[PDB]
């Protein structure tokens, strides 16, 4: 019923934060090298409180809004990101690039990190049934980033989180059959053949690797918790696997399965929420 795929949007959009929050407790670090993150305890390289995110989620909030308030408009999506950046203390010089030449998709083919991914999630919710959509998530991650291989992880990752709202189970998610035998990054095309199923030696930074990354914890993982604590356990650039992972997962699992200690803590946790709500009703209307 509506409870159960309102759940479903909901725990992307949570999901998202609640890796982010988590991940971003080890970043930087070696996987291997601390003892098992399994809760909100805060800290890392930026001494967090428990349960606050990154970068990650604040641009996902950033996006989020701007769709809320007028639909798809990249020049307004930077004009957010660019008023977040310089109230704060790859992404900086595409800021820089709009904020000087006017040209939202200022990314260029130097940006081949993960920042599309990790605030991905509010764009499928609110335009879930646009015939565009994947078309939509490469100019969404075009305002950042210009690489071929993060743009069309970006498409991959749009895909695999419509699909996962509508119900699609994990092998078919894992199996990605629109991507195989597409003509791809040779990088992203080793993933979608399978390359995810080896777990990786660090939590990479690269988009196509992120992906992997999150796809991985995704296959083993039994359930949300699972593999949350297994996309973060790699340390590296944890927050953003854990976010990508979050996004993934929680439309798979929903949001009455992630666990309601994380959530409790979760920072902004109730705007999020109805965020998340406002998108999805979004998606139903026009
Ligand atoms: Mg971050
Ligand atoms: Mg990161």
């Amino acid at each position: 019923g509506l409870k159960e795929r309102q759940d479903r949007r909901l725990g992307a959009f949570l999901g998202l934060a609640v890796g982010d929050a988590l991940g971003a407790q080890v970043e930087g670090l070696p996987k291997g090298t601390f003892p098992e993150v399994r809760e909100m305890k805060g800290g890392g390289p930026h001494r967090l409180p428990p349960g606050f995110w990154t970068d990650d989620t604040s641009q996902a909030l950033c996006l989020a809004e701007s769709l809320l308030q007028r639909g798809f408009d990249p020049k307004d999506q930077m004009d957010r990101y660019l008023r977040w950046y310089r109230e704060g203390y790859a992404t900086r010089r595409a800021l820089e690039r709009y904020a000087a030449t006017g040209d939202p998709y200022a990314g260029d083919e130097a940006g081949a990190g993960n920042g599309p991914l990790m605030r991905l999630a509010p764009l499928v919710l609110a335009y879930e049934n646009h015939p565009d959509l994947l078309s939509l998530a490469r100019r969404a991650a075009r305002t950042t980033h210009g690489a071929r291989e993060a743009l069309e992880a970006t498409e991959v990752l749009a895909w695999l989180l419509r699909e996962a709202l509508r119900g699609a189970p994990k092998e078919a998610l894992l199996a990605l059959e629109p991507f195989r035998g597409a003509d791809l990054h040779p990088a992203l095309r080793r993933v979608v053949e399978g390359g995810f199923w080896e777990a990786p030696e660090e939590g990479p930074g690269y988009a196509p690797g992120t992906l992997a990354a999150a796809l991985w914890a995704f296959a083993r993982g039994r359930d949300f918790e699972e593999g949350m604590r297994l996309a973060v356990n790699l340390g590296g650039d944890a927050d953003t696997v854990g976010a990508v992972y979050g996004q993934l997962a929680g439309a798979y699992y929903g949001l009455g399965a992630i666990p309601g200690r994380w959530l409790r803590a979760l920072h902004l946790r109730e705007e999020m929420e109805a965020l998340a709500l406002a998108l999805y009703r979004m998606s139903m209307a026009s």
